[PDB]
């Protein structure tokens, strides 16, 4: 029943390089912000983190409208994540899946709520733009290591 709105964005100075994520959780006008910067990561991983952090902050089952502009997240959600799960998370050749640590973590957070995904594109909402600013700000002041990132 509880309805919330989530906005997310990932940002990276390189590929790989210093990056950050920015997310906003809005409930009844009220707002909650999330951001963190990593010394060496990818925009894809940051895009996943933004959604993961905002979703895991929820303390009850909620109806969520999650807005993101990541094409990487879109494909996983609407296409890959399904096949992966039903195959112990394997690729075309029974191999491990890239960023499984985040995809599994995100997959879990999704099963916790009824998510309605809005795949935008700066639908450039002011919120997504603000998340980008939070992400970029974090990328410019990294404080953590992205241990889950497999170089290259």
């Amino acid at each position: 029943l509880k309805q919330v709105e989530i906005f997310t964005d990932g940002s990276c100075l390189g590929n790989p390089g210093p990056g950050g994520y920015g997310a906003i959780l809005r409930y009844r006008g009220r707002e909650k912000t999330f951001s963190a910067g990593y010394t060496r990561t990818t925009n894809n991983r940051m895009a996943l983190m933004a959604a993961i952090v905002a979703l895991e902050a929820l303390k009850e089952h909620c109806e969520v409208i999650l807005s993101t502009d990541s094409q990487y997240v879109r494909q996983g959600i609407t296409q890959w994540i399904h096949n992966w799960k039903a195959r112990g998370w394997k690729t075309a050749d029974k191999k491990p899946v890239k960023n499984v640590d985040l995809w599994q973590r995100l997959d879990a957070a999704l099963g916790q709520h009824q998510i309605k995904w809005e795949w935008v594109k700066g639908a450039g909402h002011p919120e997504n733009e603000r998340c980008n600013e939070l992400a970029r700000a974090a990328a410019m002041n990294p404080t953590l290591e992205d241990t889950g990132y497999q170089v290259e």
